[PDB]
């Protein structure tokens, strides 16, 4: 009833990487280390790097899920607020309530946890194209933090699990994700805040 959250590389090596976007008043997503935060705009895309040692067996999929980082939410599925999940902003694929979309990417599976009623969208992991070191995933985050009714202003986790074909675990890592008006801003006044 709580995903683990525990950061796990596995017999893979497996672990995220983000791009190195700054904190320019302009920029629509940006990631700090030092807050392991990823600062975005409403549902722009979110570049995510999957970085291994060796490469995984084919069938090998990605996950991505979102929890709440607050331990008094974090049995409280997150999801889209009762405004966006009515904005009729589909993609033909992603179901309208889901916080945590892929972009495309035709093979992406969209979730409802028979058990746990958890979100999750989950593709192939493809190994890295000739001339790259890694493969990246884009994401987007459909609400705002602040979102009445859904997020509420609480922050929240996106769980990012390497797993085989039956779905069992051979890799684990984690972010924390804001979604905002103003990403360079937001991450630059929390980095001050946090040397303070
Ligand atoms: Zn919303």
């Amino acid at each position: 009833s709580v995903p683990s959250q525990k950061t796990y590389q596995g017999s893979y090596g497996f672990r995220l990487g983000f791009l190195h976007s700054g904190t320019a008043k302009s920029v629509t997503c940006t990631y700090s280390p030092a807050l392991n935060k990823l600062f975005c705009q409403l549902a722009k895309t979110c570049p995510v790097q999957l970085w291994v040692d060796s490469t995984p067996p084919p069938g090998t999929r990605v996950r991505a899920m979102a929890i709440y980082k607050q331990s008094q939410h974090m049995t409280e599925v997150v999801r889209r607020c009762p405004h966006h999940e009515r904005c009729s902003d589909s993609d033909g694929l992603a179901p309208p309530q889901h916080l945590i979309r892929v972009e495309g990417n035709l093979r992406a599976e969209y979730l409802d946890d028979r058990n746990t009623f958890r979100h999750s969208v989950v593709v192939p992991y493809e190994p890295p194209e000739v001339g790259s070191d890694c493969t990246t995933i884009h994401y987007n985050c459909m609400c705002y933090s602040s979102c009445m009714g859904g997020m509420n202003r609480r922050p929240i986790l996106t769980i990012i699990t390497l797993e085989d074909s039956s779905g069992n675990l051979l890799g684990r890592d984690s972010f924390e994700v804001r979604v905002c008006a103003c990403p360079g801003r937001d991450r630059r006044t929390e980095e001050e805040n946090l040397r303070k």
